[PDB]
């Protein structure tokens, strides 16, 4: 597990990843946008969302 | 009658998508919150450009 969502986030597009605040991440930073592909490993869900709504875990 | 600025950008945002409003930090903003998703609507003070970026990306300014 590599990141944490710090604020909610409801997907307006069919690529994102819906978030609730502390899910549990698995995560890649595309830092040509700052957007993360993610694996939710509360919900299982997989997609995209904005950078600044994780932090890294380590 | 004048607007005045509701929120100011604290992080940069760059869109994915053909609605997305693109951001710079401390860009000023006219915008509106969307409730059922957390998104604003808004308006861009610097770059005149118009659309939706997520809240987490904005302050309120006084």
């Amino acid at each position: 597990q590599t990141h944490r969502a710090i604020f909610r986030f409801v997907p307006r597009h069919e690529d994102e990843l819906e978030l609730e605040v502390d899910d549990p991440l698995l995560a890649e930073l595309q830092a040509e946008d700052y957007w993360y592909e993610a694996y939710n490993m509360r919900t299982g869900a997989r997609g995209v969302f904005p950078a600044y709504y994780a932090i890294e875990v380590t």
